[PDB]
C-alpha cells in the first residue's frame, strides 16, 4: 500500500468519526493509533483500516503528505490530526503511581467518591478554581494549592473561593510528593513546601486533583498554532497548510466551547473529501 | 411515598446522569419520563447503567411545578409529587415546517441534521430550508458532497453572517431561492419510499415550482420543552441558570438543551446533569 487518500492520526472520538465518514465517502483511509469504547468496534465494522504505530513527523511536498512513522514513510493526499490532548503532570513521586487511587484530573468524574472527605486541588487557573468550588459542594474540606503568590483565575471566582468556608487557599506552595497508605493503596497525604521558606508541610488528604494546564499532542506538526500548541483552523477544520486538517482537543477552540470531537471529525472528513476529489 | 429528595424531569442523557450521580450521593431520587450521531446504542446503556445504579423511573406527564417553603410540588396527570429539589432535563426538539409529507418522510429523505446524513447524500440532490447561520453553514457543508443544493428561505434576504453568504455565492452547485415557501414534500410512488420532490411557492407572485430532490433538511428554529415550568427564561423559552445549573428558583435546576446553553452536544448534557445533581445535593444538605 503505502499510498492513501486520507490518513487520520489519532484513534479518539474525533479520528474514529472522521474514519467512518471518510470510508462511507469511499476514500482509501488509514487510522494511526498509538495503543489499544464501542466506537472502535463500530468503526472496524464500517471497514476502517487501523495500524498500531506512532507518528514522528509530517511533511507536505507537491500536494502530497509524508507521514513518517516507526514502520516507514507513508503517503497521503490529505491528513487529519485527531491526537487529542493530555493533562499536564505535576511530575512528583506518587502522581503516576496513585492514579485512579486518589489522584485524578477530573473533579466532575470523581465527585461522589469524595463526599464528606478531605481533598486537595493543585493549580491557579479558572479550571483549578472552578473545580475546587465544585468539590467544596460535596467534600468536607478542600485545599487549593498554587505555586504563585496570587491566583491567575478571574476575580469573580477568587471571590467565591474566599466566600466558601470549607476551601483553604494555600499560595506560594509547590507539591513535593503524593504519599499513599498498608492496603488498599490509596492517597493518604501530600507533602508541601513553601517556595520562599523551604518549610515542609504535611496535609492529610483522601484525593488530589491536578489542574496545571493541558498539553495538546501536536509537536509533530508544523502548522500554525496558538500559545499552547493547539492547532488553528477554519470552520472546516482546515489548518494553515492546505490539505491538512485538525479535529478534537488538539484544535484551537474558545474557552466557553467544550468537546466537539465528533462534529470536528465529521466535518474534517467531508472537507478532506472535497479537497481530494479536486486533486 | 409522595415525598422524595430529588425529582428529575426527563430521561435523557442529562437526566439519567443526574440520577446516577444523585444516587451515588445517597439521595432518594425519582425520574419522570415521557415514553452520538455517528450511529450508536449509547442511550440504552444509560438506562441499564442507571437501573443497576439504582435510580427510580416512572412514566408520567408533568403539568406544573410550584414551590411551597423549600418544598417542591410536581403535579402530574397521575397525581401530585413532593421533593426537596427538582432538575429540569426535558431537552429540546427542532421546529417542524408543518407541511404535507414532512412527518411521513422523516428518516426517508427529510432530516434536521445535515452533518449526520452527509455520506448518504453524496452525489445526490438536496434541499435546505432556512436562512440562519445553521441552514447556510449546512448548505455549504452539503455542497461539498452533494451534486446540487437548493437553499430555500421565505424572506427576501438571508439572515446569516456575510462571510457565509459570500461563500454561498459560488459555490456553483448551490442555488439560492429567496421569497420562497414550501407547500409540500412528496415521496416516491414507485420503489422504496423516499423523498422525490418538493413544491415551492413564491411569496410575492404565488408562482409554484417543482424541484426534484433526494432530501430536505429543515432549519427553522429549536423548541425547548419548558412551557410547563414558570422559572425565568429567555425569548427562546430556554431556562436561565448560573454556572451550577440553578434556575431562578432556589432548589430547582436545569440541564441539557432545555437550558440556555452555549453548546447542544451530548458531553455538555452529561456534564450539566452531573453538576446539577451535586448542586442539588449541596442544597438538600444545607436545608
Amino acid at each position: 500500500a503505502s499510498m492513501y487518500d486520507l490518513i487520520i492520526i489519532g484513534g479518539g472520538p474525533a479520528g474514529l468519526t472522521a474514519g467512518i465518514y471518510a470510508v462511507r465517502y469511499g476514500l482509501d483511509t488509514l487510522i494511526l493509533e498509538r495503543n489499544e469504547e464501542r466506537f472502535r468496534t463500530h468503526a472496524q465494522e464500517v471497514g476502517v483500516k487501523t495500524t498500531i504505530t506512532e507518528v514522528l513527523s509530517v511533511r507536505s511536498e507537491g500536494t502530497k503528505k509524508i507521514i513518517t512513522t516507526d514502520s516507514g514513510d507513508l503517503e497521503a493526499k490529505a491528513v487529519i490530526i485527531a491526537t487529542g490532548a493530555n493533562p499536564k503532570h505535576l511530575g512528583v513521586p506518587g502522581e503516576k503511581e496513585l492514579i485512579s487511587k486518589g489522584v485524578s484530573y477530573c473533579a466532575i468524574c470523581d465527585g461522589p467518591f469524595f463526599r464528606n472527605k478531605i481533598v486537595a486541588v493543585v493549580g491557579g487557573g479558572n479550571s483549578a478554581v472552578t473545580d475546587a468550588l465544585f468539590l467544596s459542594k460535596v467534600a468536607q474540606k478542600v485545599y487549593l494549592v498554587h505555586r504563585r503568590d496570587h491566583l491567575k483565575a478571574a476575580r469573580v471566582l477568587q471571590d467565591r473561593v474566599d466566600g466558601t468556608p470549607n476551601i483553604e487557599l494555600i499560595l506560594n506552595s509547590h507539591v513535593l510528593e503524593i504519599v499513599g497508605t498498608e492496603g488498599i493503596k490509596k492517597v493518604e497525604k501530600i507533602i508541601l513546601e513553601d517556595v520562599n521558606s523551604r518549610e515542609t508541610r504535611e496535609l492529610s488528604t483522601n484525593g488530589v486533583f491536578i489542574y496545571v494546564g493541558i498539553h495538546p499532542n501536536t509537536e509533530f506538526v508544523d502548522v500554525e498554532k496558538d500559545e499552547g500548541g493547539f492547532i488553528k483552523t477554519d470552520r472546516w477544520m482546515e489548518t494553515s497548510e492546505k490539505g491538512i486538517y485538525a479535529a478534537g482537543d488538539c484544535r484551537d477552540t474558545p474557552i466557553w466551547q467544550l468537546v466537539t470531537a465528533v462534529r470536528d471529525g465529521a466535518i474534517a472528513a467531508t472537507a478532506a473529501y472535497e479537497y481530494i476529489e479536486k486533486i
